[PDB]
């Protein structure tokens, strides 16, 4: 079951609006691309959690009784200028003064500066560590005024400017917004970057596909108006979830690549339409009903391997999922709307500007014809390897090591680790909360200090197990609900994290108290656990799905099984390389980054994306080669004729993802550098090494059972459209008794039934000919009847005639259909007149038959009836009878009225 008569239809209707179309579009494109400029400032960096979870609990249940800590906000280092001791009064008083400026000048966004410097005449231990023991270092807590993480990293941003003048400048930030601030920024550069690099390579990459300046800005314009449309929903969407920071890269990486390709390959078969002989309104339906078909498909198949990742609890993973969708589904609408009706506009004039105006896969396909295990078993091997560094993966939080190991702030915050050691704390959290409202006594507090004591692996500084777990510190923005408490200890070793929680979690509460173990490690732990959970449901929604659509796509059963199995193996070898580059460690020297565990949600979204992709690019190759199945074409160039049709588009495609993909490779942020080498891997994997050899090997060898169809399962074939329907539109069909423009009595298709005008004379050569007593009424069957005897009739009138014989036995079908359709309105002796154009036919020069025979009496006459018929021999297809301007109003009999 399917519906191209909608496709017919908007095929259609496009370029009949096409004014009206290319309007509206580009003013909502524009439109929310200037709405959606200021998505920068409504995104969240908040989403890496499940906000479900038990840590997540315990943390917001302790920021709302203890005060959210902020005293990690803002660590700042001080340093004396001059080889001088940080003891100096005068340098004391300066930078005093100059914090103390910075303050109030900034209290909206400042709670205060903290530390040594503050107070140096003390005996607080801890105080007392913020200055090394060489005198030459000091630094500084600056907590910032804010309830979340996003308006307390805009607070900061806003004292950055003058908190960095502090000290002549050297003063060194830290602390986890100077590193928020660097690891948002990242987005920053990333979009320039391909603003300035990828744009110009993909005008070359097009202007190499299409030789002309014109054909070529096409797809560009459109993955313009993509990414402004894209930012432009986000925002809107913004107004309504958190939408991540992450979300806005994704439109550029991924929705500008695919909104081209798709650009790419619309315009690609609008030239192909026009150079076959349709007329401009004809080939932008014709390219609707094919390519843009294949462009919605490919639409809802990335829509299908997206929104598995809805499965997941991450904001972060949620909102990139909405981008990702709202980028295809607008670059398959745009390039089925904006650039189908430009097109249409701009006619042959697509290719007017030439290069100037600015200033072989079948024989390689046959060569894995004749030896399929030559290459395809020595790959299934090579690709095996490479899943096993995949084998072996680890998974982390965001840390500084995210940035590159050259990064100032990043130093800055790896050398406040080394200067001063201990401030960094990681506490596993034990939140008590007494459910009938009444305080915590201290004697429950002593008795949760107790079972915290049965489990190993806390931190024991001091070496006395009974000052460990110390009550978390309040401050003046918690409410200080007796009926909370909050005890808290790092571990020794992090790894022993997970366990540890478990067991933290297996203890049995007071009777009375509920608790949540939270702390940063317990946050990250039950983020981890969450994907891991849902992952199998994730995977077998993404694989039936697809394969479903396979089912659709294909026809078959065997190839979508063998095409999942691709996918899979792609998958595994690309995550797997991936690994080894990230983990192993390979490629980080050239690359600049610090081979580190992966960001879990990641992992998600690389086998969404990964697996997409693979099954994308299978399903547009794949589907061509069934193409020749049913055309009758046999199993072995059937898989020829679909690769080298598709072999040039391919690449040209592939190639223009690879370099919007490229830029995103030299990123800052390590997450999308893995991001972005995973897309070039599978890529260049997909559009090689499982296309060209893979695949075709493959498929030989279960050579002709690729394609099976149980029962209904298969298509049945159209009707193919006939002579018979092609007369009904241009002589009607009337299945009672008329008088044709010149009086005489006809029915069925321009079937005279006699010049007397007596019609009763008329019901008796109708009740002769139809072989009953018809009252002057036919039914359909027999008008066809009536209409096949003419055709006969004709037909053999032609094969009579010296002059039409020789170009009636060269034309084919429906060619020679044409010319009986040219008989049975001016007769014989009519046609034989237009003694060229028959010639022309005779010689396959349709084009220029087409053109002579537009210059006749004919034409005039009858333009609408002749454009069809001329069209019909420029083109050999009924294209300009299935899809026409209704509506004869003049019915005149034909020749060759066959009488039995
Ligand atoms: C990416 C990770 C980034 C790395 C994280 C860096 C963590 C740095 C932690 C810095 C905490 C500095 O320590 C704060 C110390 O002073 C605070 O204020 C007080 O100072 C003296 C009290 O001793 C008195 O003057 C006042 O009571 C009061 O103002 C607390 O009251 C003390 O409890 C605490 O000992
Ligand atoms: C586009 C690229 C993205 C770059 C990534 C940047 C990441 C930088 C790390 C910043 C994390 C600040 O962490 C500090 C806070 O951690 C937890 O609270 C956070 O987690 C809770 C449960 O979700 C929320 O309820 C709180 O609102 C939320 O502040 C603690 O409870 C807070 O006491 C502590 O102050
Ligand atoms: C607001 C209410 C609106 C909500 C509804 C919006 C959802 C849109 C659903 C429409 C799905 C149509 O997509 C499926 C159509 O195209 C696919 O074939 C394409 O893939 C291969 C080319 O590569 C070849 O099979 C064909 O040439 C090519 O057309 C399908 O296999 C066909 O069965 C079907 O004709
Ligand atoms: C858009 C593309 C932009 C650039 C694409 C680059 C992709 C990187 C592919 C894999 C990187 C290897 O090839 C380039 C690398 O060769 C060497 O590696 C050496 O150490 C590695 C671990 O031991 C091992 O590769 C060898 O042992 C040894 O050759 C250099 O030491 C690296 O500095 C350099 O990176
Ligand atoms: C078939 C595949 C097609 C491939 C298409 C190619 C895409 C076009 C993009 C080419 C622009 C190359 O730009 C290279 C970028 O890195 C440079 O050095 C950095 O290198 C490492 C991080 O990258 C770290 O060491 C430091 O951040 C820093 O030293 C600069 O920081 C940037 O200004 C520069 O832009
Ligand atoms: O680029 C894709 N897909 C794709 C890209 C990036 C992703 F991140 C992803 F998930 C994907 F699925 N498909 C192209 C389009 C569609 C169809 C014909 C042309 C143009 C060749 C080929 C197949
Ligand atoms: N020493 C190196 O060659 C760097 N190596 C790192 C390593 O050997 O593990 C890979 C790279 O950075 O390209
Ligand atoms: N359509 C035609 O063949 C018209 N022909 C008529 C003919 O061949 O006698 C004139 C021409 O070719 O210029
Ligand atoms: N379409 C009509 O009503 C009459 N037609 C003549 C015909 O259909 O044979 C004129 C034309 O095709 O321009």
């Amino acid at each position: 079951f399917q519906s191209n008569a909608m496709f017919a239809w908007w095929g259609r209707t496009v370029y009949q609006f096409r004014y009206i179309v290319i309007g509206v579009m580009v003013a909502l494109c524009l439109g929310g691309g200037v709405y959606g400029i200021s998505l920068g400032n409504h995104v969240t960096q908040s989403g890496f959690y499940d906000e479900g979870s038990q840590s997540v609990a315990a943390s917001l249940i302790g920021d709302e009784v203890y005060g959210r800590d902020r005293t990690s906000h803002v660590v700042a280092i001080l340093t004396p200028p001059d080889d001088k001791k940080v003891t100096d009064k005068a340098w004391q008083k300066k930078v005093t003064e100059e914090l103390d400026q910075v303050v109030k000048d900034h209290e909206d966004q400042i709670v205060g500066w903290v530390g040594w410097l503050k107070a140096p005449d003390t005996t607080d231990p801890t105080v007392s560590a913020m200055k090394t023991q060489d005198l030459r270092h000091t630094f500084i807590s600056i907590p910032l005024q804010g309830d979340d993480d996003d308006e307390i990293l805009k607070n900061y941003q806003v004292v950055e400017p003058e908190l960095q003048q502090v000290n002549g400048g050297d003063i060194r930030l830290a602390g986890l917004n100077p590193l928020a601030s660097e690891l948002t920024g990242t987005i920053g550069e990333d979009q320039k970057r391909a603003e300035v690099a990828a744009i110009p390579l993909v005008a070359v990459v097009l202007f190499f596909v299409f030789g002309t300046v014109i054909a070529a800005a096409l797809p560009a314009i459109i993955g313009g108006l993509a990414i402004a449309g894209a930012l432009g929903i986000m925002r809107l969407v913004a107004e309504f979830t958190p939408v991540h920071f992450f979300a806005q890269p994704v439109v550029t990486l991924i929705g500008l690549g695919i909104a081209i390709d798709y650009g790419l390959f619309i315009v690609s078969r609008f030239r192909e339409e026009i150079a076959e002989g349709y007329d401009t309104e004809a080939a932008v339906r014709r390219t609707v009903m094919t390519s843009g078909r294949t462009v919605v498909f490919s639409a809802v198949i990335i829509v299908a391997s997206s929104v598995p990742l809805l499965l997941f609890p991450q904001g972060f993973l949620k909102s990139i999922t909405y981008a990702i969708i709202a980028s295809v589904m607008l670059a398959a609408i745009l390039s089925i709307t904006v650039l189908a009706a430009a097109l249409a506009i701009l006619g042959p004039r697509v290719d007017a500007l030439g290069v100037t105006t600015l200033l072989f896969w079948g024989r390689l396909v046959n060569v894995v014809m004749k030896r399929p295990i030559a290459f395809a078993a020595p790959i299934l091997v090579v690709m095996v390897l490479l899943i096993i560094p995949l084998g072996q993966l680890s998974l982390g939080g965001i840390s500084e090591k995210y940035l590159p190991p050259d990064n100032a702030v990043r130093q800055s915050q790896e050398q406040f680790d080394k200067l001063f050691p201990g401030f960094r704390t990681e506490p596993l959290t034990l939140v008590m909360k007494r459910e009938d409202g009444e305080p915590i006594t201290d004697a429950q507090i002593a008795d949760m200090r107790a079972k915290a004591l049965t489990v190993s692996g806390f931190t024991d500084p001091d070496n006395d197990p009974e000052k460990m777990w110390k009550e978390r510190p309040a401050n003046d923005s918690g409410s200080k609900d007796p009926s909370v408490r909050v005890i808290q200890n790092g571990l020794e070793n992090r790894n022993d994290a997970a366990k540890k929680i478990d067991e933290l979690r297996a203890l049995q509460p007071p009777h009375g108290i509920e608790v949540f173990v939270g702390g940063t490690p317990a946050l990250e732990q039950d983020s981890i656990h969450s994907l891991f959970d849902k992952l199998p449901l994730m995977a077998l929604i993404l694989i039936v799905t697809t394969t479903v659509l396979m089912f659709l796509a294909f026809g078959s059963v065997v190839l979508p099984i063998k095409a999942a199995l691709m996918s899979a193996l792609t998958l595994g070898s690309t995550m797997g390389i991936l690994t080894w580059m990230f983990v192993d460690g390979h490629g980080s020297g050239l690359m600049n980054y610090t081979p580190q565990p992966l960001m879990a949600p990641m992992i998600g979204l690389i086998i969404a994306v990964i697996w997409g992709l693979s099954t994308d690019y299978e399903v547009f190759l794949v589907s061509r080669m069934v193409e020749a199945r049913e055309r009758g074409m046999s199993t072995a160039e059937a898989i020829r004729i679909g690769t080298a049709t598709t072999g040039r588009l391919i690449t040209g495609a592939a190639l223009i993802l690879a370099v919007v993909a490229g830029a995103f490779v030299f990123s800052d942020l390590v997450m999308m550098k893995y991001l972005a080498f995973g897309l070039l891997i599978a890529l260049l994997l997909d559009a090689t090494i499982i296309r060209m050899f893979l695949v075709p090997a493959v498929m030989k060898l279960l050579g002709d059972d690729c394609w099976w169809a149980p029962r209904w399962m298969k298509r049945v074939q159209e009707k193919e459209f006939n002579i018979f329907e092609m007369l009904r539109i241009d002589e009607g069909l009337r299945l009672k008794i008329y008088k044709d423009t010149e009086g005489y009595y006809t029915i069925g298709i321009g079937h005279l039934l006699t010049k007397s005008p007596s019609l009763n004379a008329a019901k008796s050569e109708l009740d002769k000919a139809i072989g009953r007593n018809t009252n002057g009424v036919i039914t359909k069957d027999e008008a066809e009847k009536l209409f096949n005897q003419d055709v006969d009739a004709a037909v053999r009138g032609i094969l009579r005639n010296a002059k039409l014989k020789p170009v009636y036995d060269s034309l084919d079908a429906v060619r020679r259909a044409a010319l009986i359709n040219m008989v049975f309105q001016m007769g014989e002796t009519g046609v034989a007149g237009f003694t060229n154009s028959l010639r022309m036919l005779q010689q396959k020069r349709w084009d220029e038959a087409a053109v002579n025979l537009a210059k006749s009496r004919w034409y005039n006459q009858t333009p609408n009836r002749a454009k069809r018929v001329i069209t019909t021999f420029r083109t050999g297809t009924w294209d300009a009878y299935e899809f026409h301007l209704g509506g004869i109003k003049a019915f005149h009999h034909h020749h060759h009225h066959h009488h039995h």
